[PDB]
């Protein structure tokens, strides 16, 4: 009798994506806690009996994580719940083509917490469905001072281990000074031949 809570971590109506194996939940019985593990595209899933829990954002994600908010989560048979977050630097509107031996990538950028100071945006290719600051097959690091609320546009190189590939992964982050974690934007196919 031991149902599945799933669901995803949220900002204005959106996945809030992040690396995988980096960020959690940490769920607890208000009569130890259990690990939620956050997926790269931002969504989550634990298997729990049923009762009510008490949720809490913790460790390394990059969004605000108070200890005095928690969610009551009552789970009664199979329960879908997403958590809203609010990152310190958000990525949306994000796409990539191939152009030459080159990739542009435009997105747009918000700053959500006015406490926060932007310390990087990276551009990341990968051969695999999971792209990171950490797994990468190339970066770009364009710096701190990326124009806000706006589109713009960046063009990294594709290396030479991707260029007779049929398809690569290509995604944008950005690290602020309050989290070890990158924010980013969902990790998207991009067709080379």
């Amino acid at each position: 009798p031991k149902a599945t809570l799933t669901g995803k971590a949220i900002y204005d109506g959106e996945a809030v994506g992040v690396r995988s194996g980096s960020s959690e939940f940490a769920l607890f019985q208000d009569g130890g806690s259990i690990p939620v593990y956050i997926a790269q595209d931002g969504s989550y899933s634990v298997s729990l009996f049923n009762g009510d829990y008490k949720l809490v954002r913790m460790g390394n994600a990059p969004w605000e994580r108070p200890s005095n908010d928690t969610i009551y989560i009552t789970v009664r048979g199979n329960t879908v719940q997403d958590i809203p977050v609010t990152p310190y630097f958000f990525v949306r509107n994000v796409s990539f083509a191939k152009n030459g031996n080159k990739i542009t990538a435009r997105f747009t950028i918000n700053k959500v917490v006015a406490n926060a100071n932007m310390e990087n945006v990276g551009i990341y290719l990968g051969t695999g469905i999971l792209t990171d600051e950490k797994q990468k097959e190339a970066e770009l690091k364009l710096g701190n001072t990326v124009s806000l609320d706006q589109e713009n546009t960046a063009e990294i190189e594709i290396p030479s281990g991707l260029v007779n590939e049929s398809y690569l992964y290509a995604r944008v982050g950005v690290k602020s000074d309050k989290s070890s974690e990158y924010c980013y934007s969902q990790s998207i196919k991009v067709a080379l031949k």
